[PDB]
């Protein structure tokens, strides 16, 4: 197996949410750039596996780690397979980058939200992100980066989506408030937006909202998961030292009003 | 009992937690502007029964409904006495006015938070309000009034409150989504972030924090309930009719960097 | 009212959002100066409609932007005021006289930036400043912003930086003036119909209308009502924010 | 580098963060347009130093904020850039000169003003403005802002105002520009070691650090290289943003 070197060389990354769309798009280039990649996921360990077999057909070092999140036992579980495998392949458990991208969306009237629907909303898209944090602390060396992935829709009115915007809300909190706190750490924590991006899942077939979806930018065209990646990748590096407790909009200018 | 007019005479309110702190001045100030006053608590009865008795002795129209909320029935409990109470009074079930200001509040390391700990104040800061507004759409006439409370610690880093800000976070989203949904019947949905507050609590007796807490805001003080009230009682009236989806600083110059 | 024994100035006062916001200040019980820079007989109108419905007012003439602008507002305005008070104390500023234009950015010569400029945040820094000497603890600074510093809008990038400049004022006068308990506020109005022909057009009115999640365009009332409560006590722990008074234009 | 091929201007780059600009840019592989007012001798060195290390970059001067500065810029830029690639294309458009100023705001005069407006705003508006005649489809424009549009600090509120306007452009622009695909982006950089005498006061440059929450103050290369980052294809899809590149200044 032959070595790509980069700019993330020796160090150790896992993404949640790794085994498609923009999550997979952002394991290929932090693995591409170097990093030892853990690629997480729930349910889709072939797709999964697909990521991390691409990363290392590129020179890089990659492996699959499951957990569905937003359940009892969820962070023990993700990093009972993180660490193995990192202590496997590195002979410590050091976590280098974390980047929250895993997550759920949904559609529908505000008078049919559920409170079942509500619960896990916010137990995926926020909860497990501060537990995640939370528990990278304990391994996360000095210098280290967070980047939690959430959505241009905290700042555009969207009344079918109020559930997940407020969940999104939440998760922009984590920034704010987890970056004073490890400043004397150089562990730098932010918040990246992405506009609506093609993730190739059933509801982008759908012609209706697809033809809403491609208006929200300036750009008057929907993300490729690349370009949403790429943005994660730069604050994962030494380049992106001097930005911390940021929101980063990276929505092709869904939000100029 | 004799009946003092105001701004607010022929209007009907709900205002949560209105048995102590900002929410007793809250429900005072709606009071005497002529709201009949709904004062909601969890287990402060005879706190709530002052309130609504100074309410009354002051000319106005008021009274308490008990419902602990963040717990499976919550909402039904809240507007079973609520729409009982004001049947009774007005021969309708109208709701015009909705003030979301009940919360918990906490100080902690981020590293000793419980996923309990975390539940229980998403429970009672985001999602009841979420569920309080869903349900009182059902009854609001055009031209209501919805107001959430939330907090300056949504903008200052605070590292042993993260929690309460990822709540407020989320609260905060429900005027940006809902002022859109309700614009056609011209409900407006806002949010106020007061800053630190004398609520009267045992955490204000302690010496170390109410120290820190007087030099947040630019005035040198924390503020009087009164101050965050006159505030909420203008979003309620008609003067502010041209202002929803908003975020209102009544912090005294806490958010100033 | 509860602006009783207070003193205001409102810029810009002769139509529109400030006529309105005059108007209901003197309602109130403030002594409004009401300021112009070459509309008269309107400034005339509206202090004798504040004076018919009870109240108290006078007019002010200077034309800003030019040397020596804060200079004649300010002779005029505490002539006035000592002669009707017997002080020159003034409570309540209102930077609100402005200029907007539209057009495409590729023509915008530096004379219109110039002009721009000077009107939108230059003579509100000037004003603030000179009003600094005069204002009692317990004073009320409010600057009328606009939703464009939100919302962008090509046509009128220019404005938006004058708004953008104009914004800061409150940000770093809030700080500024904590111990005097002067509070400094932004008010962001959306689309108001000032009375000028452009809103009577159907087709332009109602391209404005949806800017609104209303589907209107605001009366100046519904802007004046805010500032006035920002002018009160009612407003004591508001200082250094922006206020969207847009009718929900800003909401993305 | 991710440059080769790209031409770039980044006005003030004769010293501090745009000489770093200037240095981060020419590695990637633009061509770099090293501009001064005054500055020739520093400018000459950067523009060597790029050379150097095996890039390519020549001096521009032009004195911004007096009549006639975009078209001597301009001039001058065209010409070297015709000369050197046989094109005036210019893809990439940094606008970090700047001026700053610390006083009382009672002190403020309103040529002080004029100046501070004038060379941070203005001649940044009128620079984008001329830029769009030559830059292609692709294309980049950063404006460097400060974290001072954030923070209250009334012994700067005219810089304050000036950056606010700066900010504005890139809201507009953004939307102005977007079937160009050319990216419009304010960077606010915090307390930043610009080499100047202010930053070796023991007592200044310790309570300028405490301003980052990582207790330091900025070196040039940390701003540097956000903004190469924004010049890159990597960034195509942030438009119209404000990028937070102050070391945690702006958490409250
Ligand atoms: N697409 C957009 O337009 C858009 C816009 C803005 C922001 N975002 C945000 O970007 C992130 C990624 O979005 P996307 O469109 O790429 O998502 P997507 O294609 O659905 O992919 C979701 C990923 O998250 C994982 N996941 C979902 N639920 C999980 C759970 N309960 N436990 C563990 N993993 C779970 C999935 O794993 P499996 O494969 O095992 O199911 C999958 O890898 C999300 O946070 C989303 O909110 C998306
Ligand atoms: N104080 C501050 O400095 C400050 C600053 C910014 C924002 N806030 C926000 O302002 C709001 C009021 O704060 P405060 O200081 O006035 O509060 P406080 O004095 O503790 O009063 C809390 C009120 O909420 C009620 N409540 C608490 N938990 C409840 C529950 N689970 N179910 C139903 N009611 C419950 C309490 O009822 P009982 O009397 O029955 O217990 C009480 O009426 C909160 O949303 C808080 O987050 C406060
Ligand atoms: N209308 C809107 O949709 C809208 C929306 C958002 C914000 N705003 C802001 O609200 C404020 C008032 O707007 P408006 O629509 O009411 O404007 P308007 O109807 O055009 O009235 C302009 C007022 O300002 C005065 N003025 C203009 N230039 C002046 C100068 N150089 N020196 C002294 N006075 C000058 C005028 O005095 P004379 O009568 O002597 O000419 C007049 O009293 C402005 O700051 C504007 O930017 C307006
Ligand atoms: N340093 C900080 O802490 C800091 C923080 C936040 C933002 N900023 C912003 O970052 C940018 C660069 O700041 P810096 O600290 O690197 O500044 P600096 O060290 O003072 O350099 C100023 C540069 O701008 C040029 N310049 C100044 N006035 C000019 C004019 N009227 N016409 C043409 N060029 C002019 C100078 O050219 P000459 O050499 O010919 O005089 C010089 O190259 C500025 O926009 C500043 O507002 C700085």
């Amino acid at each position: 197996h032959h070595h790509r070197s980069g700019n993330l060389t020796g160090k150790t990354a896992l993404v949640t949410g790794a085994s498609r769309g923009i999550g997979r798009a952002i394991a290929e280039k932090l693995g591409y750039a170097g990093a030892l990649v853990a690629v997480h996921y729930a349910t889709g360990a072939d797709a999964a596996a697909e990521v991390a077999e691409s990363i290392e057909k590129d020179g890089g070092r990659a492996f699959t780690v499951k957990a569905e999140l937003g359940v009892p036992g969820d962070v023990d579980v993700l990093f009972e397979g993180l660490e193995r495998g990192l202590k496997e392949r590195t002979g410590a458990t050091d976590l280098d980058i974390l980047v929250n991208n895993a997550g759920v969306m949904a559609m529908g009237a505000p008078e049919e939200v559920t409170p079942e629907m509500f619960d896990r909303m916010m137990a995926v898209n926020a909860k497990a992100p501060f537990f995640i944090v939370q528990r990278a602390l304990s391994v996360m060396p000095d210098g280290g980066r967070i980047i939690n992935v959430s959505s241009g829709l905290t700042r555009v009115a969207s009344p079918d989506q109020v559930t997940y915007g407020m969940s999104k809300g939440a998760l922009e909190q984590i920034a704010l408030h987890f970056s004073r706190h490890l400043g004397s750490r150089r562990i730098t924590v932010n918040s990246v937006a992405p506009g609506s991006t093609d993730n190739g899942s059933a509801l982008f077939q759908i012609p209706e909202v697809r033809e809403t979806l491609s208006q929200l930018s300036t750009f008057g065209e929907v993300a490729e998961p690349a370009a949403i990646a790429d943005v994660v990748a730069f604050l994962a590096s030494e380049d992106a030292r001097w930005i911390t407790g940021a929101f980063i909009d990276a929505s092709g200018g869904t939000l100029l009003g």
